[PDB]
């Protein structure tokens, strides 16, 4: 069946020219509302929770590995590292490579965190072991963003990605300490108010990363704490025809007007 939500969704996705992917977990009830749910997309920025995710389970059982220290040198950086850039010549320790990959969106941060775990193909191990079969993380910074339609790589689903976003930061993947610490990484992020934010009440809470890439791929992930009801998760994909088009962080905070509009 097609509902409302997914009639205004595709009625938002036809005006703006692109390919739009949603899904909702309401955890009142456990119910989902998709749309494309089932297709790939280009995660950009937004594999950077995983991997992050990933070295918070590492460090359940390393006390001391989140204070570990870590060599950033001139060469490590890449298209856009403002925190790293600062350490040139100096070190970062992983708490502070996981907090400016989540909420500074620092590139650099995130290849010490991929390296940290062994590659990109240590981040879709991750994946795996938290019961994530469709994530997959092929390549580093920055060339992860291509976003070229068709490319398998470094691509996901909404609904895998919704699942592993509840799983990891309202369930029970990571340890509590740690989920408690991906939750306050998320919701202190600096790159959010124009995406999902922008499209839900202001007595709402939010969480989310970002990203964006080639292609004009403009993409948030989500977990919201509505005023007066139990938590929601919520990913918000979005890409366009041309390798040079514009972002449009609009489109998705008008998918989440429609989402919060339909509960
Ligand atoms: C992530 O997608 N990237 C790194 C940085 N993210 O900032 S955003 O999440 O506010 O878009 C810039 C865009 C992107 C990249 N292409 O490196
Ligand atoms: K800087
Ligand atoms: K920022
Ligand atoms: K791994
Ligand atoms: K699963
Ligand atoms: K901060
Ligand atoms: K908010
Ligand atoms: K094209
Ligand atoms: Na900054
Ligand atoms: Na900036
Ligand atoms: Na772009």
């Amino acid at each position: 069946q097609t509902s409302a939500v997914q009639q205004k969704l595709a009625a938002l996705e036809k005006s703006s020219g692109g390919r739009l992917g949603v899904a909702l977990i309401d955890t009142a009830d456990n119910t989902q509302v998709l749309y494309r749910g089932d297709e790939r997309f280009p995660m950009c920025s937004t594999s950077k929770v995983m991997a992050a995710a990933a070295v918070l389970k590492q460090s359940e059982t390393q006390k001391q590995l989140l204070n570990q220290p870590v060599e950033i040198k001139p060469a490590d950086l890449v298209n856009y590292n403002p925190i790293a850039e600062k350490h040139v010549n100096g070190t970062m320790t992983l708490a502070e490579l996981s907090a400016a990959a989540l909420q500074y969106s620092d590139n650099t941060a995130m290849n010490k965190l991929i390296a940290q775990l062994g590659g990109p193909g240590g981040v879709t191990a991750f994946a795996r072991a938290i019961g994530d079969e469709t994530f997959r993380l092929d390549r580093t910074e920055p060339t992860l963003n291509t976003a070229i339609p068709g490319d398998p790589r470094d691509t996901t689903t909404p609904r895998a990605m919704a699942q592993t976003l509840r799983q990891l930061t309202l369930g029970h993947a990571l340890g509590e300490t740690q989920r408690a610490q991906l939750v306050t990484w998320l919701k202190g992020n600096t790159t959010g108010a124009a995406s999902i934010r922008a499209g839900l009440p202001t007595s709402w809470t939010v969480g989310d990363k970002t990203g964006s890439g080639d292609y004009g791929t403009t993409n948030d992930i989500a977990v919201i704490w509505p005023q007066g009801r139990a938590p929601l998760v919520l990913v918000t994909y979005f890409t366009q025809p041309q390798q040079n088009a514009e972002s449009r962080r609009d489109v998705l905070a008008s998918a989440a007007r429609i989402i919060a509009e339909g509960l």
